[PDB]
């Protein structure tokens, strides 16, 4: 006879999965993903000093794994839906609160030219850099 209802809110309890990189680390660059998110490749600027690992990227996840928390259909979705037709295109800027302060940065994401592969750009919200050249695979 367990009839007993409760019907409450706590803050708290809305209140979860809070910044956990306390970590700063800023950088600039463009990583190679795969249909299912895996990277591929790591392509970081020539302008700063070596952060992450290019290998221990390798093989995990990028919004799944290097990303912890991004786990939704708010920007998992479009991936997916992006992924199906084969090519995803979605251009916006998300915002990464730290403990140091809040720290927005751009992220432009499109389907590779040589197919197979996406391009997934993060960087800093401002405009920097838009006309590249020379660059040609072999």
């Amino acid at each position: 006879m367990e009839h007993v209802a409760f019907g409450s809110e706590d803050i708290e309890n809305t209140l979860a999965k809070m910044d956990d990189g306390q970590l700063d680390g800023l950088a600039f660059g463009a990583i190679q993903l795969d249909g299912d998110g895996n990277i591929l490749q790591y392509n970081a600027a020539e302008g700063d000093i070596t952060g992450r690992d290019p290998k221990q990227v390798i093989g995990k996840n990028f919004f799944k794994d290097v990303a912890p928390g991004t786990d939704s259909p708010e920007f998992y979705g479009k991936f997916k839906e992006g992924v199906a037709s084969g090519n995803l295109n979605t251009m916006f800027e998300w915002m990464i609160p730290t403990s140091r302060g809040p720290t927005k940065v751009k992220v432009h994401m499109k389907k590779a030219l040589s197919g197979d592969s996406y391009w997934v750009f993060v960087k800093r919200v401002k405009l920097a850099a838009a006309l590249e050249h020379h660059h040609h695979h072999h």
